[PDB]
């Protein structure tokens, strides 16, 4: 859309206010042209054809329910932007300002949200085990790093390198929730996942075990489903991470935390120079090494901490 560029007001799936990035040109658009080369937001319209149609409102307030998940989609994709610009210096997932685009309302009662190779897709949940997914900031952000990561890596999606790919996206939603300060933990999907039941999420960094995914390699899945487990081994690894970040003492194994930021920028870091399609847990290990070596020194906290974590869950 051509036209000029102007501020909105809504309110989200949690019923929150906030102001959006809009374009005027005789519809308001939900195109926000402030951020590389645009953020896009479109109505699917409860079909599964896709992209749909650019979202237009009249009057430039998003107030209504149905307005709700695709406010915070086109909200949430934008601070995303800014994490990965101004902490780490990335234009967009492909680090030449692509466009980034986002489908709300997707099919009827879908319980998920996922990156098709082009754009981000969600679902607006059945109503009790998930309200709309945009909803949740370290879902968006989730959703945007398996971009991130298929325009770097390209971890394959099955198996170990498929559970790297998923700890990923984790780990980044995780800290992008902590970077907009958005009541942050370490758990993931916990705004939107059961309405009725408080205080539980999909799953737990700090304790994946918690709802029943492996913390020790030992305890890996070896089956077909999933994937080969890719949401259910990136436990493995989450757990790994959150010990780097907050430190702790896991099956007898003591890690000292270095804390979050040098966390997003080990893993980073390992992400853009040092992984591969095909990288295994052990291989992650050497690339975690690698980066906070080439960052603070071999005989740095830093370098430590990250081999002593990996110790803990039984990697390597
Ligand atoms: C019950 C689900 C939420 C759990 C799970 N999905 C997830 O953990 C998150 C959503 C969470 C963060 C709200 O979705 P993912 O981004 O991992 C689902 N993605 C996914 O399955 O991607 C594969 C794919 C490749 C190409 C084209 C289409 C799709 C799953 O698909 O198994
Ligand atoms: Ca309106
Ligand atoms: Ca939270
Ligand atoms: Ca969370
Ligand atoms: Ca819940
Ligand atoms: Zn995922």
């Amino acid at each position: 859309i051509t036209g000029t560029s102007t501020v909105g007001v809504g309110r989200g799936v949690l019923g929150d206010q906030k102001n959006i990035n809009t374009t005027y040109s005789t519809y308001y658009y939900l195109q926000d042209n402030t951020r590389g080369d645009g953020i896009f937001t479109y109505d699917a319209k409860y079909r599964t054809t896709l992209p749909g149609s650019l979202w237009a409102d009249a009057d430039n307030q998003f107030f209504a329910s149905y307005d709700a998940p695709a406010v915070d989609a086109h909200y949430y994709a934008g601070v995303t932007y800014d994490y990965y610009k101004n902490v780490h210096n990335r234009l967009s997932y492909d680090g030449n300002n692509a466009a980034i685009r986002s489908s709300v309302h997707y099919s009827q009662g879908y319980n998920n949200a996922f990156w098709n190779g082009s754009e981000m897709v969600y679902g607006d949940g059945d109503g009790q085990t998930f309200i709309p997914l945009s909803g949740g900031i370290d879902v968006v952000a989730h959703e945007l790093t398996h971009a991130v990561t298929d325009y770097t890596a390209g971890l394959i999606y099955q198996n170990e390198s498929g559970a790297i790919n998923e700890a990923i996206s984790d780990i980044f939603g995780t800290l992008v929730e902590f970077y907009a300060n958005k009541n942050p933990d370490w758990e993931i999907g916990e705004d939107v996942y059961t309405p009725g039941i408080s205080g539980d999420s999909l799953r737990s960094m700090s304790d994946p075990a918690k709802y029943g995914d492996p913390d020790h390699y030992s305890k890996r899945y070896t089956g077909t489903q999933d994937n080969g487990g890719v949401h259910i081994n990136s436990g493995i690894i989450n757990k790994a991470a959150y010990l780097i970040s907050q430190g702790g003492t896991h099956y007898g194994v003591s890690v000292v935390g270095i804390g979050r930021d040098k966390l997003g920028k080990i893993f980073y870091r390992a992400l853009t120079q040092y992984l591969t399609p095909t990288s295994n847990f052990s291989q992650l290990r050497a690339a975690a090494v690698q980066s906070a070596t080439d960052l603070y020194g071999s005989t740095s906290q830093e370098v430590a901490s990250v081999k002593q974590a990996f110790d803990a869950v039984g990697v390597k």
